[PDB]
């Protein structure tokens, strides 16, 4: 049985004035960005969201061993994006990719809007058969997790996450308020 999605009009970066770059720089991780490009209410407090992740420089797919979204509060806690072990090949560029998955978004920003539940993206470069390309690797730390959120920052405006948190309208009711 199918249902009509309800698209959210306003998807808000909840903390655009934090310095996220610092947290990747401190770990010698190349800078990445994340945007939430669409949100649709499915039913209950479940939303289908699409993310777009970009790296500062282009890293060829050959360097990648695995990529997965972890720590997801949703129907699936893990969303495999790439991995030989898991026969999963759902992205072609670890430095410019999209993913669509479901989350349960329940923590209120206000009476009309809820926060995205935060998650991490686990990158493994140069492992397994990708280790053969080590000599041309030039982008710093090779295995790392990048986290989302607006709730973890130092006393000088640096985030201790790598990507902003986001919020949107409850049930994607664009007429709330
Ligand atoms: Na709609
Ligand atoms: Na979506
Ligand atoms: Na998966
Ligand atoms: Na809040
Ligand atoms: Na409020
Ligand atoms: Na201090």
């Amino acid at each position: 049985g199918s249902s009509e999605g309800t698209s959210c009009n306003s998807i808000v970066n909840g903390c655009p004035n934090l310095d996220f770059n610092w947290h990747m720089d401190q770990q010698n991780i190349m800078q990445y960005t994340l945007d939430v490009t669409s949100v649709s209410w499915v039913q209950d407090n479940t939303y289908q969201i699409t993310i777009h992740v970009k790296g500062k420089e282009n890293i060829d797919l050959k360097y990648l061993w695995s990529l997965k979204i972890i720590g997801v509060t949703g129907p699936k806690g893990t969303v495999q994006l790439y991995g030989y072990n898991e026969n999963t090949y759902l992205i072609d560029n670890p430095t410019d990719f999209t993913a669509t998955f479901e989350v349960y978004a329940t923590q209120d920003v206000n009476s009309c809007q809820v926060w995205m539940p935060n998650f991490q993206i686990q990158f493994e470069y140069l492992q397994g058969s990708a280790a053969q390309y080590a000599s041309s690797w030039q982008w710093g730390t090779t295995s790392f997790d990048l986290s989302t959120g607006c709730n973890n920052y130092d006393n000088q405006g640096h985030s201790q996450t790598d990507f902003p948190g986001f919020y949107w309208n409850i049930d994607c009711d664009n007429n709330c308020g």
